[PDB]
C-alpha cells in the first residue's frame, strides 16, 4: 500500500529530526480543529494516530508547545510533530475506544457501566488533572469524547489539547471554551477569572453521567442549563453567584431549594459515588475537591485494595506511581495513594 | 371525559372574569421553563394551547406581562390566564407544526422545503420581529422550535415569551440566553450591552437552515460554533470584535455554501442578516422590503395547495415606526386599491 515517509521531530527529548515511514492510512476523527487519522508505523507495526491541523506559520501552535513537556501515563502521548502540504501534524498514541462511545454501548443497551470501571476510569481522569494542574495547565474541554479508553487494560488516556492554556492569577480567559453540558456555572454566567478548578465540575459531570446513563446537566440555553443544575444544586445564594463571577448581571431565578443528591441517581447506586459527586459539583469553585482529593476519596478505596481484578480478569493498568510533581498540590496525601503493598 | 372549569382573566380586554371550561389535555411540549398542553375547549370544541409555569410570590411573571400587551397575526394569543396548584397557567392559541418538526421530516427524507415556504415563513417571523422591536422589546430565543406553523394556511406564529426583556440602554442583560446554534457572534464573545439584532441573526440562521437542510453553525462548544462562522464569514477584523485566537481563514464566497440552484436572493439576504457587526445587519422591516420577498408581492401569488396566501400588507403604523417610507416597497399597488 502507500507508504508515506517524512522528517519528523521527536516529541519529547532534543530537538533532533529523524526519517518515519508509515502507511494504513484512515480517518477516525473529525471536528472544528481538523482531522485525527489512524496510521500504522513501518518500523514497530505500531498504530498512531495524526492530528493535522492547519497552522499560520507566523505563529507556535499552543496545542504542540503544551504536549512537548507533558509526560504521563494517563495522557496521550506526542511521539512526533512534522509540517506538510502548511499542515501541522502531530503523531500521537492510538488508542481504539472513548469513554463517549462505550456509555453510549451501554446506555442503548439499557444497561450501566459497571461501577468498578467508572472507579477506574475516572481515576485516571483525576489523575491527570492533578498532573497538568501542578503545571497550572487548565484543559478546558473535558467531555467522553476525550477521554480515551483501551477496553483490554482499562487504561484511560486524557487527550485533545486544542483548547488548554496555562492560567495565571490577574489574567482574563474567554468565558466560550468546554462543551454545553460539561461547563461550570461559572463560565456560562461568563467569568473571565476562572481557575482550573472548572475542569473538576467537567470532571463531576462525566461521574454524574456515567452513574445516571445520561447528561446530568443538558440543555440548549446556558438558561435550561442553569434550571437543570438549580434543581439539583438548588438556587445559588447571593454570596455563590459572587464567587463564580464577580460581575454578575442579575437574573431572576426560581428559587429552588436542594434536591437531595441521593434522589438523583438510581436506588442501587454507590453512596460513596453519591457524595464524590456532590463534592465535585458545587457552586464555590475553591469549595470543590481538587484532583488530587478527588483520588484520595473513598469512592476509589476499591481500587487500592491488593486484590481487585478487572472483569476479564487481567490485573488493573498503573494505578500508584505518583512522583512528587504530581502530588506537589498536598503531599501528605501520599499516604492514602500509595497503598501499603504497592511499589 | 373529565372536564375542568376555571374562572379566568382576558388576555387584553378590561378585567372581566370568564368561566372556562376544557378537556382532552395532553403533553404537546415540555422544556425546563414549563409544561405546554394542548386542550380542547368544551363550548366550541376549539383547541387551545396551555402553558403552565411555577409562579413565584416575589415577582409577577415576566412572559406574562409582556404578552398582555401583544395583539399581532404573527404572535401566538394569549386568551387567558389563571392561578392553580401555585402554577399560572397560560391559555394560548394552538398552531398544530412548528418549523422544527416541519424541517426535520424535509432533513430525513434527503429534501429541502421548497423555497416558496421559506419565503413565507421567513417573512412571517420578520413582522412578528418588527412589531416586537417597535416596543424595545427582544425574544431572545428565535429557533425553529418556537416558530408555530399552520401546515393549510402558511401562517406562521412566534411563541415563547419566556425570555423576552425591554431592552434599555446602558442597561445589563444576561449573555447566557439564546440557543446554541443560533447564537449571535457577541453573545458568544459575552457582551452584555447586545440590542434586538440579536434576534436578526437568529432569524439569519433558521433562514440558512431551511435552505441547507441542517444548522449552518454548529458545535459544541462556543469555540466550535466561531469556527464555523468564521469559516463562512471570514476572520473578525479588529474593529469588528470591538463592536461585538482564532486562524486567520478569509472570506467564503457564501455560493459556495448553498446547493446548486439556490435562488441569488435568498444568499444575498442571508449575508445581510448573518454580519459580525451588530449595527450592520438589516433590521427586521429591512429584511421584509428585501428582493427575497418580491414574489409574495406578486398580484397573482399562490400557495401550491392552490389557497390564497395568508394576509401579508396589513402593516400598522406602530408596526412601520422604524421606517415608515419602507410602506412604499412593503405595501404593494393592488394592496392600496379602493374598496
Ligand atoms: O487514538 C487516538 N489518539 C488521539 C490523539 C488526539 C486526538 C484524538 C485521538 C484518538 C482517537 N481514538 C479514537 C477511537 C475511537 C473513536 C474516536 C477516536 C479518537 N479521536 O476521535
Ligand atoms: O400550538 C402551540 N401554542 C403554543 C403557545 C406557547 C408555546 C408553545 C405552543 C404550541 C405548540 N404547538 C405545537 C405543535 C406541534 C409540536 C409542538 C408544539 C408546541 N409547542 O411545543
Amino acid at each position: 500500500s502507500k507508504v508515506t515517509t517524512v522528517v519528523a521531530t521527536p516529541g519529547q527529548g532534543p530537538d533532533r529530526p529523524q526519517e518515519v515511514s508509515y502507511t494504513d492510512t484512515k480517518v477516525i476523527g473529525n471536528g472544528s480543529f481538523g482531522v485525527v487519522y489512524q496510521a500504522k508505523l513501518c518500523d514497530s507495526g505500531e498504530l498512531v494516530a495524526i492530528k493535522k491541523v492547519l497552522q499560520d506559520k507566523r505563529f507556535k501552535n499552543r496545542e504542540l508547545q503544551i504536549m512537548r513537556k507533558l509526560d504521563h501515563c494517563n495522557i496521550v502521548r506526542l511521539r512526533y510533530f512534522f509540517y506538510s502540504s502548511v499542515y501541522l501534524n502531530l503523531v500521537l498514541d492510538y488508542v481504539p475506544e472513548t469513554v463517549y462511545r462505550v456509555a453510549r454501548h451501554y446506555s442503548r443497551a439499557k444497561q450501566t457501566l459497571p461501577v468498578i470501571y467508572v472507579k477506574l476510569y475516572m481515576y485516571q481522569l483525576f489523575r491527570s488533572l492533578a498532573y497538568i494542574h501542578s503545571f497550572g495547565i487548565c484543559h478546558r474541554d473535558i467531555k467522553p469524547q476525550n477521554l480515551l479508553l483501551d477496553p483490554d487494560t482499562a487504561v484511560l488516556k486524557l487527550c485533545d489539547f486544542g483548547s488548554a492554556k496555562q492560567l495565571v492569577r490577574g489574567e482574563p480567559n474567554v468565558s466560550y471554551i468546554c462543551s454545553r453540558y460539561y461547563r461550570a456555572p461559572e463560565l456560562i454566567f461568563g467569568a473571565t477569572d476562572y481557575t482550573s478548578s472548572i475542569d473538576v465540575w467537567s470532571a463531576g459531570c462525566v461521574l454524574a453521567e456515567l452513574l445516571l446513563g445520561q447528561p446530568i446537566f443538558p440543555g440548549d440555553s446556558g438558561v435550561d442549563q442553569l434550571v437543570e443544575i438549580i434543581k439539583v444544586l438548588g438556587t445559588p445564594t447571593r454570596e455563590q453567584i459572587r464567587e463564580m463571577n464577580p460581575n454578575y448581571t442579575e437574573f431572576k431565578f426560581p428559587q429552588i431549594k436542594a434536591h437531595p443528591w441521593t434522589k438523583v441517581f438510581r436506588p442501587r447506586t454507590p453512596p460513596e459515588a453519591i457524595a464524590l459527586c456532590s463534592r465535585l459539583l458545587e457552586y464555590t469553585p475553591t469549595a470543590r475537591l481538587t484532583p488530587l482529593e478527588a483520588c484520595a476519596h473513598s469512592f476509589f478505596d476499591e481500587l487500592r485494595d491488593p486484590n481487585v481484578k478487572l472483569p476479564n480478569g487481567r490485573d488493573t493498568p498503573a494505578l500508584f506511581n505518583f512522583t512528587t510533581q504530581e502530588l506537589s498540590s498536598n503531599p501528605p496525601l501520599a499516604t492514602i495513594l500509595i497503598p501499603p503493598h504497592a511499589r
